[PDB]
């Protein structure tokens, strides 16, 4: 299979001190979790239980993410990435790293965000809201990509939005990884519905552009109100659903560009499909959320060829966001 490199920020980690990306050498300092009283269960992630908590030393409201089970290398990665990204635009702020003094189980402490569940929130988003929050999410992605980091789990569940204060934070960096040119990565990342085609065809030399596919999937579901937008029942069916929209010939062109041998089971299920116009998804229930600019942006995100997808920075400059950058400057 042919090689691939990020379009932007490709060499940024090699330009930094080795200490920056050599997370296996990062040694966290573990405080005492008894400074924090757990107050409310908020939810969970793959390897965590997340609680609202009060820091009993200063009455501040925080979030405590308890890591269980525990892979040490993966904890070092999440912690180092969070420290590298601290103070980044719309990146969740890591405040502390602590351990229960009896179980020695590790926990990450974060700033509290008063999230509206996206299933309730997406029912009330306006066209302007979608442009605003997508813009804020793109700032976080441009930031973490400029810091040599792929999130690799971009999905509504990982985008906290306080709709009252109109505040956004990208969370759960436990799958995030440092980008290094020509490195082959594990493709078993992201939720099925947000996996880019590169993951679904087992192309391991991927880069920041994976997050831009996931972001296009979110944009599609918000403006069209079909959530998730590509609703596969398994990883084979996920690629078929994508191909029923972007077309099969464009899929075969991608595979030819990168010399990707396709899992032969696909021969039974892919069929042949023409590219659908994005306008075919418009109807009376989503018409108020769709515009030519939205569709043009979506078209430049949801591309098979990861190398041709917009960068986060290019997406921020797209006319779909002019109403937001006008009322923000
Ligand atoms: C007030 C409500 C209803 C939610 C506020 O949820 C917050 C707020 C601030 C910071 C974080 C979370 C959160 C995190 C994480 C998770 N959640 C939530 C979605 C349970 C779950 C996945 C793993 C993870 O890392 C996380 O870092
Ligand atoms: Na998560």
């Amino acid at each position: 299979a042919a090689g691939s490199r990020a379009r932007v920020y490709a060499e940024v980690n090699s330009l930094r001190s080795r200490e920056y990306w050599d997370y296996e050498a990062h040694v966290p300092s573990w405080g005492n979790q008894d400074d924090y009283q757990l107050v409310r269960k908020l939810g969970r992630g793959k390897y965590s239980e997340v609680f609202e908590a009060i820091n009993i030393t200063n009455n501040e409201r925080v979030v405590v993410k308890i890591l269980k089970p525990v892979k040490k290398k993966k904890i070092k990665r999440e912690v180092k990435i969070l420290e590298n990204l601290r103070g980044g635009t719309n990146i969740i702020k890591l405040i502390d790293t602590v351990k229960d003094p009896v179980s020695k189980t590790p926990a990450l402490v974060f700033e509290y965000i008063n999230n509206t569940d996206f299933k309730q929130l997406y029912q009330i988003l306006t066209d302007f809201d979608i442009r605003f929050y997508m813009y804020e999410l793109l700032k976080a992605l441009d930031y973490c990509h400029s810091k040599g980091i792929m999130h690799r789990d971009v999905k509504p569940h990982n985008v906290m939005i306080d709709h009252q204060q109109k505040k956004l934070r990208l969370i759960d960096w436990g799958l995030a990884e440092f980008y290094h040119p020509a490195q082959e990565y594990n493709v078993r990342v992201a939720s099925r519905y947000f996996k880019g085609p590169e993951l679904l065809v087992d192309y391991q030399m991927y880069d920041y552009s994976l997050d831009m596919w996931s972001l296009g999937c979110m944009l599609a579901s918000m403006i069209f109100r079909r959530e998730p937008f590509f609703h596969g029942q398994d990883n084979y069916d996920q690629l078929v659903r994508i191909a029923k929209v972007l077309g099969t010939e464009e899929l075969y062109g991608y595979l030819k560009k990168y010399h990707i041998d396709l899992d032969p089971h696909f021969n039974d299920i892919l069929g042949q499909h023409s590219r659908k116009r994005w306008e075919n998804f418009i109807h009376s229930e989503n018409r108020h959320l769709v515009s030519p600019e939205a569709l043009d942006l979506l078209d430049k995100l949801l591309r098979y060829d990861h190398q041709q997808r917009l960068t986060a920075k290019e997406a921020m400059e797209h006319p779909y966001f002019y109403p937001v950058v006008k009322e923000q400057s």
